[PDB]
């Protein structure tokens, strides 16, 4: 068994973490997989019929083509159950915001926006349950969906806030700090991340 992956060239599309969800739990089930990287930055109409929107990742699945990341995990979790990846529903909402708060603060030039404040306001919420509730990940001891989906978004948070903008995570938020590097540190994450030259570069047309 062989899972087809669809992503996008690094040179025409950067790197993206939702493709990167999709391959840490290809890595985290060892299914085998192949990357299949999609050259064009412009939707060519057989690319719009295997992923109706035009976006990274898709997969084949059972000789059919599945995109969204949160659609294909799910296939993924109910084909090949072990290793279990299943999130607890009451954990499925854990950080969900992140991301997109540190897309609007990157993009920012106005350092007064608030932006920033809106970053760490989801960063801080992340930290109260992690804080609160057992480790390593969200949901317990055993990594989950939800630690997947988070993974990324952080990676690239950091890399490209760092680079972009000198900006860390503040230093108090001590349990953010020691999820990123048990996540970053892992086995599947370091095979399936991007050098940060590719996650910088991916960033630039947004800055
Ligand atoms: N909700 C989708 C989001 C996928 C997505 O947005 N991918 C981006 C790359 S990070 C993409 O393909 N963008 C294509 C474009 O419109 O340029 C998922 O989880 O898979």
């Amino acid at each position: 068994i062989c899972v087809k992956v669809a992503v996008g060239a690094p040179d025409v599309l950067g790197d993206c973490p939702f493709s990167q969800r999709v391959l840490l739990t290809l890595e985290e089930k060892k299914l085998p997989y192949k990357t299949h990287l999609i050259n064009v930055s412009d939707k060519p109409q057989w690319f719009l019929d295997i992923s109706p929107e035009g976006k990274v990742p898709v997969v084949k699945l059972d000789g059919k083509w599945v995109a969204d990341s949160d659609v294909i995990v799910g296939l993924l979790e109910e084909k090949y159950p072990e290793p279990s990846l299943k999130t607890p529903p009451e954990f499925a909402s854990v950080g969900s915001k992140i991301f997109g708060a540190f897309v609007t603060f990157l993009k920012s030039k106005d350092a007064n926006d608030g932006s920033e404040k809106a970053l760490v306001d989801e960063l801080e919420a992340l930290e109260n349950h992690l804080k609160t509730h057992s480790g390593p990940f969200v949901a317990g001891e055993k990594i989950t969906a939800v630690d997947l989906s988070l993974a990324p978004k952080l990676y690239h948070l950091e890399v490209a806030l760092g680079h972009y903008k000198n900006w860390s995570v503040p230093e108090s938020l001590t349990s953010v700090r020691n999820y990123a590097k048990a996540l970053f540190s892992r086995e599947s994450f370091e095979n399936t991340k991007a050098k940060k030259e590719i996650v910088v570069a991916g960033w630039e047309s947004k800055v």
